[PDB]
Formats: structure tokens, C-alpha cells, sequence
């Protein structure tokens, strides 16, 4: 593994321009084109963004450098974030890859509300936090994913991926 197959696994990975729950276009593991009711624009900000003509498909390295680029400006955001950012740091490579994860689908802002959880994350406390996870709305809601990103957490090796 690496981060990148991590989210082909639980996002899924779209190689043509697809639209969304919000009907925005995207492409790739959730790269969101642009969100104005034209193809013709996705499809200029796409050969934009990767560069050439491509024409509404691409190739899955072409996708991953898209995702590196998000994966990027995702965690850009998580150092600028003060109750992200100590944890963040305090993580180990695998486990800095669940984070990223869990903000990837449910944002920053919503990862920040895990208090206790990040506290004993921090703290190292691996089982205490696993647990802690398992008791919150989220594992309700996607309880397959749930359980893959808190193994993540609680081993720090990727079982649960492969």
C-alpha cells in the first residue's frame, strides 16, 4: 500500500468524466472538475489540469499525480489546522494516511469534533482510541470503511487493504 491505494479502495477510482451525489463533475478519485453546469468547461479545466487532450478520460497514473495533488492540499490544510496539527505530527506514516482518510470524507471540520479521540490518538493510546471510534455516529454511517480506517488506527499496517 500507499495512501493512494488506500482511497482507490475506498472511494473508488473514475478514469472519465463522472458527476457526482452533488452532480459536479469529477474525475479520478474525486477530483472535482468544476461546478458549473458545463461539460465543455470540465472538460477544458481537465486538459487544463493534467495538460493535453485528453478529452473527458484519463490514464489511472494520470489520476493518482491528480490525487497526489489533493492528498497534498488536504493535509496543507491539516498542519494549518491547531487541533489537526498536533496530532498529525504525532502520527506515524500509516496511521497519517487513516487521517487523511477520515478528513478526505468527512472534512477537516469534522474531523476536529473527534476531541477525546484525537487526545488519545496523540496519546498513543491504539486501543483506547480504536474503541472510541466504534461508538460514534460515523461507524454507524459507514460502518465498512469505519472499521478498515480504525483497524488502520489501531494496528498501523495495512491489514484491512490488502
Amino acid at each position: 500500500m500507499n495512501i493512494f491505494e488506500m482511497l482507490r479502495i475506498d472511494e473508488g477510482l473514475r478514469l472519465k468524466i463522472y458527476k457526482d451525489t452533488e452532480g459536479y463533475y469529477t474525475i479520478g478519485i474525486g477530483h472535482l472538475l468544476t461546478k458549473s453546469p458545463s461539460l465543455n468547461a470540465a472538460k477544458s479545466e481537465l486538459d487544463k489540469a493534467i495538460g493535453r487532450n485528453c478529452n473527458g478520460v484519463i490514464t489511472k497514473d494520470e489520476a493518482e499525480k491528480l490525487f497526489n495533488q489533493d492528498v497534498d492540499a488536504a493535509v496543507r490544510g491539516i498542519l494549518r489546522n491547531a487541533k489537526l496539527k498536533p496530532v498529525y505530527d504525532s502520527l506515524d506514516a500509516v496511521r497519517r494516511c487513516a487521517l487523511i482518510n477520515m478528513v478526505f470524507q468527512m472534512g477537516e471540520t469534522g474531523v476536529a469534533g473527534f476531541t477525546n479521540s484525537l487526545r488519545m490518538l496523540q496519546q498513543k493510546r491504539w486501543d483506547a482510541a480504536a474503541a472510541a471510534l466504534a461508538a460514534a455516529a460515523w461507524a454507524a454511517a459507514t460502518p465498512n470503511r469505519a472499521k478498515r480506517v480504525i483497524t488502520t488506527f489501531r494496528t498501523g499496517t495495512w491489514d484491512a487493504y490488502k
